[PDB]
């Protein structure tokens, strides 16, 4: 038998998977078909994100990431995950063609099932690196309870196996130029920022004791506290513990090296990767936020079939507490004028 | 005990349908998984579009459309189809993150299967109203099918298309009755008069090569607007497949255009706009498919037999535009003052 | 003969790009993108004001009472939605600028900011955002003729108010007519008989008829519509298929759409500002990021009532049966 | 203090809206949408020219030789394709104007058209649309509709080095092409010759079947196309026919970057070639969405027949980059890299 489209794509499974509970309980509602197909498409795309994501995790875990041939493939697959999520954010607009009233006519046949029971959404959160600590109080206790057997087993492995956060952290820690014996990035930077701020305090104190200056002297003192707190490793470990940061002090230094020196040939694709990790975080959140806006129109204030407050619980998930790579965002707090960036000498350029 | 998300959605089926031919032949190629999911996603949405479309056909076929209570349901479902198609056009962006080089690594394992074997794509084309005899020469499309599937295509070819059902509904548009509002006779009279006057204002002007441009413009207009009232011409053009709608449906469509602000016509106007939307997005679908296949194959021939790129280009024409007549009513728009007063 | 460039006054549009970075002697390439992005946002804000004002004027001059105008109204409201969808997508362009590169010309913007966009505020005011519900005055940014326009835009009737009046005159609320409200209270009460969530579900439904609770929540600002407007809204939801209700229901749908898309614009702005500045202060004085997060809330959802009515949805067999008489009144 | 409105010069941008219907005493509401839409497009064409000129410059002044500039080049080419995506999306706004409403102000616009957009022509020229290959309108050149300085600026844009010419030059210096070096081309012919021979043996070994009759017709087709690629004389011929645009040597660089894209020196260059095809594809979707809208607005009123001509490979400047997918070969035929050339493609 020569290969046929329908058989290749196992459409005898995919297109024989649509059972309107409304029809099964004798009262067919038209739009329930849309409800099912929308979720099934979301779930196809989750599996494909998981396929890309597990493949990039494997390239870090098995050391292939160490060979820089593999960086185009890493960035290309991670960018693919953001392109898919973009589509998933847009996909909400299809289900927004269902009125709250028409939803109401079949809602009742759904209890107590809910999106909460999405295994693959949880595999996706975990594998990226959402920690138990990060999860909203209701979310934390209640998320893994919905599961049993092999489904319970996959969820554990997703919590226990190396997350994309951990693997990126290890890789960032080996960023070339951090070696105190070599380029000594962190040392040179602390020196240049200290030198840099001293020049700034002198520029400001040289002005005629006015109120435009008084604005500058106190804006300086805030900027100085902040820039110098970069070098306070104990503040890092303290912020690590309140989970306001997630990355090792040294990964942070790696990420900042990649940012400042991103044009150097060996950092070009590494910079692209860091941008794609922020994009995935931004789009995961835009997904959460587009989900909230739609549930508001569908339920108003009413409790969800899963037994949550509904619209309010979901609103609490749209928070930086769920941004895994929140640190890559927060590095923008520590941007300095280009003039203060430790200059590169011919030795480390060729490197 | 109680309904579980996974069970409701039959994810035991949906998420166990992903078999890489490259893996089955012991040379697993990563990007093959994307190829499969992308098509599985397209096919879920094709099934939803058929669901909405068949529901709208039945509302015309069983006379429920006669009861104007049901027009919000009709327009909202036809709008929903165009919203889904917007997503399917955007959806090519995902598959375009596969390089041609990466595609080249699993392409051999697909032979001789292809999109020509999409039952649902063909069912959708037929149910809207793509005729067997208007398909570009190389498409003979149904030979790619056998068995139960092949029967369904013929039910789809012989059962009443959206085009036929909208034609019948257009033929009953209120205002067309020669003893009533007599739209057609009044429109002919007002265009004939409006033109006569328009020509008087040209023979005022001082003979020049500017006045000759007006006379030349006027003669082109006159011929086009007056040809609207040539029924023998419409029947000739129907038979050549340059028009699809009966002469009387065309009159009903023009009535809906001119008088759209009249409450009874507001939603019917939204319906005609949606039908044109759906043709526009189908053709955007064919064009985005074409643009991607060019990057993937070049001028190489398809696994499904055809020349690939060049053949698919040919499917991006008004040959495949079911509601072409609704686009071409723009050709016969006239100044407001000429529209018969209500 | 008319020429494209002159029709479009391109001599102004394409001579409006001045890089402040270039003016102070070190041109930064990416500033040109920052300028053009803001200019296109402002062109589109103007087009939304033009649509919105024309719909305001169609309620205020009485024409909305002529139902042949409903197509124009829902079509112009729909158009504002399509423009807002593009304005949300348009952040994707400015996100091709890295924080690093932004950082190179940001110094020259001090102290200008979005807070000084007149059109954004006119738009917020004209839809019906109340200044007493804003997270902190915004007018302190504005002076001269701009402070005037802005003042007019709070005092002149908002889209919410005009939509309110219109919802208040909705066919079927008349107590000695179809008496929608009385029959609904009869019908919710007659159905509420049958781990039971029923006790919670009965408590919330029946508080719909508590005209007093509404009065309190309204003055407080957690609700925005008159009690009677909210009756009209719910009338149009339940009887949306009735010929006369179809395009009015499309209008309510598109009003919620505009709230969603404003909030989506607010949230996309936030996501981009987060990558651009981090937890830095904004050039206009505020703790940029955390303040912009506060604008993404129901304080700023003008038509929150139309959203919240999903709470009070009932099975259809409870909805007051519509007799052959009022079926006749709601035909064309 | 700098003020938002002054910074953006809004005193120009938001005082550039003159409805011609209104300045002839019959104001039509939708004419405003028409004007804003075009003005948004023109703002964005100006951004695309800003990006595209900086990139041409980077090539022209020899800075692109310094590979630390590749992140900037590929960022600005990707940005152009991101802008062009929104411009394609932008047509949906104008599609909310009905043909009936458009018809109320159409008369006031004569004889102006999109044909008169200076920036759209510069954009076409600077990317590298050849005037010799453009479909004529009314049997005449596209520069007829422009005079004075605008006519002069279009002429410069035809004569100055196009993005195509500057990519072509850089494609010609692709490392690995040196006959005395890695000798990519010679090695490729050798590996393709062997590949086809090895393939012809496994087929002639199969039983005389439907497959055997078929695979010999297909194999003989694939054979003609692949050996086609080494025919430098055919290529020079197709250059002049305009059916190909890049020099034979540039073609070689492009194919080298495809096959060895994972090589670090080749990662970002492959991303650039991917972006060039992206821009061609999005310019053509621009042309097609414009057409689909004009069909609805005008019908057969013949502009709509010229516009369907522009949706053609005449206007696809990097058509060669697409067509290379014709000459793709199994992974294992690609000439291997050794530690003398592998180490020359390490950053
Ligand atoms: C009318 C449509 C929808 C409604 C009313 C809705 C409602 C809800 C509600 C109320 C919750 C909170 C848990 C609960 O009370 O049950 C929830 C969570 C969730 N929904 Fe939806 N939903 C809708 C559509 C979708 C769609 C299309 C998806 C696609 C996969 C989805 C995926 C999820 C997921 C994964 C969660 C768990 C979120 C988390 O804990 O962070 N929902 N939904
Ligand atoms: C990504 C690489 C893809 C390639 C290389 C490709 C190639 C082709 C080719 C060559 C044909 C013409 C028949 C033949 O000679 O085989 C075709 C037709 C078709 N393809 Fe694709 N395709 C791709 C993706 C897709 C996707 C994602 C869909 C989604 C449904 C799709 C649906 C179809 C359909 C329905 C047809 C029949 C088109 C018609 O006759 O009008 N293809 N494709
Ligand atoms: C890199 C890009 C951008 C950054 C970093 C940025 C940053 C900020 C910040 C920090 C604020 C808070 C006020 C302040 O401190 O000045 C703000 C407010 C604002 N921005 Fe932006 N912005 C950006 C782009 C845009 C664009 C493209 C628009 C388009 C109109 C815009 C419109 C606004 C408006 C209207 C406000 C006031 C809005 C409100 O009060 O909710 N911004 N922006
Ligand atoms: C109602 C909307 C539109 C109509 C009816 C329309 C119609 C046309 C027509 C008929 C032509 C061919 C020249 C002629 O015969 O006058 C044309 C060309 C053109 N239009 Fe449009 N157009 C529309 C919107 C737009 C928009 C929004 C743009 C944005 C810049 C635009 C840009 C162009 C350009 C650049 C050309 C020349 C294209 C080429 O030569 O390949 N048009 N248009
Ligand atoms: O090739 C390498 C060097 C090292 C590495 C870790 N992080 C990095 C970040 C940027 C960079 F350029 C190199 C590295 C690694 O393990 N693989
Ligand atoms: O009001 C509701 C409905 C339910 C829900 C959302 N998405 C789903 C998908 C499948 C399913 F079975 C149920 C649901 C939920 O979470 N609250
Ligand atoms: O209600 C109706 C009347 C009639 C009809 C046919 N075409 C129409 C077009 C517009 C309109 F308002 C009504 C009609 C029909 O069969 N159903
Ligand atoms: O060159 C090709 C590849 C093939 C193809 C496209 N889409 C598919 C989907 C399923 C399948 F099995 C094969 C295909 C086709 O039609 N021409
Ligand atoms: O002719 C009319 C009817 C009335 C009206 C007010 N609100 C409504 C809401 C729905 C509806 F169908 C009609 C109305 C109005 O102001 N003029
Ligand atoms: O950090 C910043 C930069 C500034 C800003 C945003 N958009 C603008 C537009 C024009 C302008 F001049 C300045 C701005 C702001 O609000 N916070
Ligand atoms: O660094 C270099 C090498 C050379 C070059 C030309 N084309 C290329 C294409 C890819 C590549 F990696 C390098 C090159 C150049 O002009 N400067
Ligand atoms: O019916 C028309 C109008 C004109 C056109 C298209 N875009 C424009 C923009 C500005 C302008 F003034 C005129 C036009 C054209 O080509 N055919």
């Amino acid at each position: 038998g020569g290969l046929i489209y329908g058989n290749y794509l196992h459409l005898e499974k995919v297109l024989n998977a649509q059972e309107l509970q409304s029809e099964t309980k004798g009262n067919k509602i038209h739009d329930e078909h849309l409800f099912i197909i929308t979720h099934q498409a979301y779930e196809l795309w989750f599996k494909q994100i998981l396929w890309e994501l597990d493949s990039v995790r494997e390239i870090f875990q098995n050391g292939h990431v160490r060979d820089e041939r593999n960086m185009l493939k890493v960035v290309s697959r991670m960018h693919r995950v953001s392109v898919i999520l973009k589509l998933l954010v847009q996909q909400f607009s299809i289900l927004e063609t269902m009125t709250a009233l028409d939803f109401n006519d079949f809602r009742e046949y759904l209890s107590p099932a809910s999106g909460f029971q999405s295994l693959q959404f949880r595999l996706l959160e975990n594998k990226i690196g959402v920690l138990q600590n990060m999860r909203v109080p209701y979310n934390r206790r209640h998320y893994r309870d919905n599961f049993k057997g092999e489904e319970n087993e996959l969820l554990l492995k997703s919590e226990q196996e190396k997350t994309l956060l951990e693997l990126v952290e290890a890789w960032l820690e080996r960023t070339p130029g951090l070696e105190p014996h070599g380029f000594n990035f962190w040392g040179k930077l602390e020196k240049n920022i200290t030198r840099g701020l001293e020049e700034e305090f002198i520029r400001i104190q040289a002005k005629e004791e006015s109120e435009e200056k008084e604005e500058q002297v106190a804006e300086f003192q805030k900027q100085k506290e902040v820039l110098l707190s970069l070098f306070d490793e104990k503040r890092h470990e303290h912020l690590l513990s309140k989970g306001e940061r997630r990355l090792s002090y040294r990964a942070l230094q790696g990420a900042l090296m990649i940012y400042f020196y991103r044009e150097e040939p060996r950092f070009q694709v590494p910079f692209q990767l860091l941008t794609s990790l922020m994009d995935i975080d931004s789009l995961m959140t835009k997904w959460r936020y587009n989900h909230v806006c739609m549930v508001h129109r569908m339920l108003g204030s009413k409790a969800g079939t899963g037994g949550s407050s509904g619209y309010h619980y979901l609103r609490s998930t749209v928070s930086d507490r769920y941004k895994v790579f929140v640190d890559l965002f927060n590095l923008s707090t520590y941007l300095i004028p280009r003039h203060w960036i430790p200059k590169m000498n011919p030795t480390i350029h060729k490197f």
